[PDB]
């Protein structure tokens, strides 16, 4: 879920630079051990 | 979830720079044992 | 869950940065180990 | 949850820097050993 | 939880500098050991 | 929970600089060893 | 780089866990943008 | 680079669980942009 | 670089937890903008 | 860089628990930006 | 950096507990924007 | 760098705890604006 833009008009340089980013590991989840558990 | 933009007009340098982020590293879960309980 | 914008008109440097982030470590979540207890 | 904006009219400089951030460590959870109790 | 705004018009420098940021340590939670207990 | 505003008009300087935060350290928990009692 | 061991002999439980690791997120190198530098 | 060993003689239990790892994130090389410099 | 061992001989318990770890967030880089420096 | 040993003989319990670590954070390196200067 | 033991012999116990730990949060480097200056 | 040792022999208890640490938080560097300056 995402939305980048990049628009410029009048722009000098030697050296520039743009970066965006959200995320480089996990989010959720590794293991389980359970008897009893309602989980999501 | 996430919306960015980069818009300019008028500039200049010899070196500019711009960066975003939210996340890198984890952010939920790694193990569980129980014998009772309700999760999510 | 963000919202990023950078939008500028005259601008003049030599070295301009900028810079945004919020997260990089963990959040939740390690281990358990347990024998009774409702947990989310 | 976040929200960010850089706007700008007429600026110079030679050197400028803008600088955001919430988290950079854990929040919550690292291990649990327990017999009872209701957690969350 | 946060919102930030950078608003300006004319301005002057060499060398400007804007610094926000609320944490970078944990919060909550290291560990437990315990037999009897309610907590959240 | 926060939330931050910078705005100006007609500012000149050589050498301007703004910073806020609120917390770097822990806040809660660091460990538990009981027999009997409730906690929050 | 890693040598793991598991013995045992004579070994009673009803919940047992074991777990080891070193590493789960990045170790070196991300960007570079230079003009003249020796680096490793 | 690993070696792992699991062995085991007289073992009871209900729930055992054993568990190993090194990595699961990158280590190295993402970008270079330059125009001199001597690297690995 | 790691060397791990668990050995054990008459053990009980009804619920035993052993751990290790080293590293899960970043060692190094994120980024570099320059113009003159030696690095490593 | 580590060495880890557990080793026991009669060990009677319950609930018996041991952990070990070194690193959950960074240790070097977010950004620069730079005109002259050697580093490490 | 680091070496680790755990050895016993003649242990009883309900609820026995070891921890160890050198390091949670970052060690070096944020940012830099300068134009001059030797570092490491 | 650290060296950490735990040898037992007769020892007797229902609850016994042992815990060492050096250190949670930062060690060194946030920002740096700056003209000119040697730094290490």
């Amino acid at each position: 879920d995402a939305e980048f833009r990049h628009d410029s008009g009048y722009e000098v340089h030697h050296q520039k630079l743009v970066f965006f980013a959200e995320d480089v590991g996990s989010n959720k989840g590794a293991i389980i051990g359970l008897m009893v558990g309602g989980v999501v």
